[PDB]
C-alpha cells in the first residue's frame, strides 16, 4: 500500500572490466536492506557482463535507447537488444543527453512509450537549468516536462520519476509535493498516491539520511557515489 | 594496397541471429588478400570479439573524445580496447544527419582515438540538395580536410565515401571512380606522395553481391563498407569480389 523505497546507480562514462567486476563483487557481499528495490546503470558496452554477474535482487538498467525495435541508426540500441541480455530498465531523459547531445521533449516522450509497450521499466529524467531556476519558472519548465511524459504513459506501475536539479533537503520536499500535486490533477488520485518520485541531485553518504526522511521523497538516483563502497550506505538510508 | 570490406550491422540483431551470422563467417572460404572487419552493436562487442576468428577484426559503430566522465549513454577507446576490438568508425551518415554530430567534434573524436591506438574508418559524404547544386567536390574536401587536421600517422586510418544522396536513386561504378581519383590527388598534395600511394580509400554506397566485381575493378577503389548485405550470407562473396 505505501510507496515502496527505490535507490538506482548511474555509473555514467566509467569503468573497465577489471574496475567494474571489482564493484560489483563488493555490492553482492554487503548487507542490503529487504525494503529497498535497488538497480545499477551501465554503460552500454557493459550491459551482458552486468548482468551476467549481479545477485538477481539487483535490476540492471541501460543508459539510453532509441524508439524503435530496429534499423537505420549507426550507433544506437533498442529496448528489444536490452531485454534479449536481461535487463528490465532504461534511463531516460537524463540532463546530460538533453543539454550536451540536445535531446528533445517530443523524442523523449516517444522513447518511454516505445520502452513500456516493450516491456521494460522506465526512470524518467527531469530538471531545471541554472537560469531557468534564476528566472523563478521551476514549475513550469518541470510540469511541462511532466506533461511530454505523462501523455506517453497509459500506466502508471512500472514508471519512476527522477528530479534532478541540473545545477536542501526542505528544497527538494518542496518539489516533491508538488509534482504529486500535479499527478492528482492532471492523472488520478490513485496515480498519485502510488508513483515513486526520487531525488536526482548530489547523493552522498553524508546528506542521504535526512534526505530520505522527507514525506514526498522515495528515493535516490546516485552518480559519482554510485561507483564508490559508500553506494551501500546510500541503499541503507532509512535504517 | 590491402584490400579492405568492412560490414556495418547498424541497429539490428540478437545475440541468436549475430550468433549464427558469425558462425557463417568463420566456416567460409575468404581470400587471404582481403583485411575483414565487423562493427556492431555496442551492446554485443565483446560477445562478437570472442566468437569472431582472430583474423578478422572488429569495430565499435561509435564513441566519444574523451577516456571517462560525465557522459550518460557513450562509451570511449579505452573501453573498447579493453573487450580486444581494434577499429571504430567515425562521422557515419546517420551519426551527422539524424544525430546532428559537427565536423569539429568528429575531428575531436579521430585525434582521440588515434592516440589512444585504435585505427579509424573515417566516413563523408554528400546529401542530395548538395548533389544537385553541384557542390560534391566543395562538401567531401571540407568534410576529409576536418579529418587531415586531426591525424599524424595515415597507416592506422581508412578512408569511406558515402553517396548518402542515393541511399530512390542509382550511383555507377565510373561515378565512384571519379570521386575516388579526386580523393587521392588531394592526399598527395595536402599530405604527401608516400600517403596518397598508400592509403586505402573505399566505397560505402549501396554494396550487393550482384555489383561488387566491377566496382572493385577499379583503379582508385580498395574495398567497401557495406550495409544491409553485412547481414546476409552474400557479405562472402562480397568479400572475394576480386576472384
Amino acid at each position: 500500500a505505501p510507496r515502496k523505497f527505490f535507490v538506482g546507480g548511474n555509473w555514467k562514462m566509467n569503468g573497465d572490466k577489471k574496475s567494474l567486476g571489482e564493484l560489483i563483487h563488493t555490492l553482492n557481499g554487503a548487507k542490503l536492506s529487504a525494503d529497498t528495490e535497488v538497480v545499477c546503470g551501465a554503460p552500454s558496452i557493459y550491459l551482458d557482463f552486468a548482468r551476467q554477474k549481479l545477485d538477481a535482487k539487483i535490476g540492471v538498467a541501460a543508459q539510453n535507447c532509441y524508439k524503435v525495435p530496429k534499423g537505420a541508426f549507426t550507433g544506437e540500441i533498442s529496448p528489444a537488444m536490452i531485454k534479449d541480455i536481461g535487463a528490465a530498465w532504461v534511463i531516460l531523459g537524463h540532463s546530460e543527453r538533453r543539454h550536451v547531445f540536445g535531446e528533445s521533449d517530443e523524442l523523449i516522450g516517444q522513447k518511454v512509450a516505445h520502452a513500456l509497450a516493450e516491456g521494460l521499466g522506465v526512470i524518467a529524467c527531469i530538471g531545471e537549468k541554472l537560469d531557468e531556476r534564476e528566472a523563478g519558472i521551476t514549475e513550469k519548465v518541470v510540469f511541462e516536462q511532466t506533461k511530454a511524459i505523462a501523455d506517453n504513459v497509459k500506466d502508471w506501475s512500472k514508471v519512476v520519476l527522477a528530479y534532478e536539479p541540473v545545477w536542501t533537503p526542505q528544497q527538494a520536499q518542496e518539489v516533491h509535493e508538488k509534482l504529486r500535486g500535479w499527478l492528482k490533477s492532471h492523472v488520478s488520485d490513485a496515480v498519485a498516491q502510488s508513483t515513486r518520485i526520487i531525488y536526482g541531485g548530489s547523493v552522498t553518504g553524508g546528506n542521504c539520511k535526512e534526505l530520505a526522511s522527507q514525506h514526498d521523497v522515495d528515493g535516490f538516483l546516485v552518480g559519482g557515489a554510485s561507483l564508490k563502497p559508500e553506494f551501500v550506505d546510500i541503499i541503507n538510508a532509512k535504517h
